């Protein structure tokens, strides 16, 4: 029955590449402790070099889960707590209004008053802390959700100054080998550049992600299929994994507030098990991405979970899910964009055909 997991992703993912014109993708299924990975056309077309199992792509807001597992982590070493103010680690933040928002609700966007993405002359150190100098509340405090680069940037460089690291070296030096990743990366080294896609625009010209405010945090990490099956593979089954490292996968997977059928947790969201095609595609609607939302306490706690984020860079589409239950799980990296949906509605056939 396993010989069906490559035909279905063949059927699901294969006529993605043709319909949106995407050089390259990556696949992978994880079930009951087996990892199937399926590799499509080019990682660089003027290369002519193929996708493969060294295939490094942007993971883009995939990034995200990376930086909540390290915000679990730390908590359970005890460097922050949820409830904490980034003041207490920003010093040069004290006493200013951002200090009224807790580490909880700058990881699941929901200060009031923090957009997608920061403004586009903020790019230096200096700008960033003034820009969260300057910062005042808008909406009440914790009671809406506006997805934002600059609220989760803001959490990682809490996590980071409470472990007394850059960010990046909290990631590479700490998370990544706790995880057992091998070839991922905030900063791609040398030795490894020739494994670095090339992302691809929507004029198809070939493009990586540029240096950004707070970047790392918010959609700054690069990986292979598979190190985030070894990412998923965590999440399905930490026991395997070290104690610490075990209790910040869990952190992670805790539903923090609802937004109707959507629950957000750390980084991942999250939804009752089995979840219809229309919940999971409605998750990434532009009124969830893009506009705030008034969110409500968990009143139903799922049961059963399942758990997905979707990323994206200029060049670069990321789909992660998995469902505990089931002992399941799907990745997908391309590298060009193809819309949410697609990506969705492909993992969805190929779970449910598996189950
Ligand atoms: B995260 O990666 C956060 N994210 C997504 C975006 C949209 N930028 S983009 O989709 O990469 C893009 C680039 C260039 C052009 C012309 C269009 C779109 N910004 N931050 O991803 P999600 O999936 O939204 O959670």
């Amino acid at each position: 029955k396993d010989q069906e997991i490559k035909k279905l992703v063949d059927q699901n993912f294969k006529p993605l590449l043709e319909k949106y014109d995407v050089p390259g993708m990556a696949v992978g299924v994880i079930q009951n402790n087996k990892k199937y990975e399926m590799y499509y056309g080019l990682q660089s077309v003027q290369d002519k070099k193929a996708v493969n199992s060294n295939t490094i792509f942007e993971l883009g807001s995939v990034s995200k889960l990376f930086t909540a597992t390290a915000g679990g982590y730390a908590k359970n070493k005890g460097k922050i707590s949820f409830d904490d103010t980034p003041g207490k680690y920003w010093k040069e933040l004290k006493n200013t209004p951002i200090d009224q928002v807790n580490l909880l609700q700058l990881a699941t966007y929901t200060s009031g008053n923090l957009a997608l993405q920061f403004p586009d002359e903020v790019q230096t150190d200096q700008q960033v802390l003034t820009f969260f100098k300057d910062w005042k509340p808008k909406n009440p405090i914790g009671e809406y959700r506006q997805y934002s680069n600059p609220s989760i940037g803001l959490f990682g460089k809490v996590v980071a100054l409470s472990m007394n690291k850059p960010f990046d070296q909290v990631l590479e030096k700490t998370i990544f080998p706790a995880l057992g990743l091998k070839h991922s990366y905030v900063n791609v080294p040398k030795t490894q550049m020739q494994n670095y896609a090339f992302g691809y625009n929507q004029e198809n010209q070939p493009i990586r992600v540029n240096p950004g405010p707070l970047d790392a945090p918010a959609y700054g990490v690069k990986s292979t299929l598979p190190d985030m099956l070894s990412f998923i593979h965590a999440n399905l089954n930490p026991q395997k994994y070290p104690t610490d490292i075990q209790r910040a996968i869990n952190e992670t997977h805790q539903g923090r507030y609802q937004v109707n059928t959507m629950y957000q947790a750390l980084g991942w969201e999250e939804f009752s098990y089995p979840a219809t095609l229309q919940t999971l595609l409605d998750s990434n609607s532009e009124q969830i991405v893009m506009k705030p939302n008034k969110v409500t306490a968990i009143s139903k706690e799922p049961s059963v979970k399942m758990y997905h984020k979707t990323g994206s860079t200029s060049g670069f589409g990321t789909y992660v899910v998995f469902i505990p239950k089931e002992n399941i799980g799907l990745v997908m990296l391309t590298n060009k964009r193809i819309p949410n949906e697609e990506r969705i509605k492909a993992a969805y056939v190929v779970l449910n055909a598996i189950k």
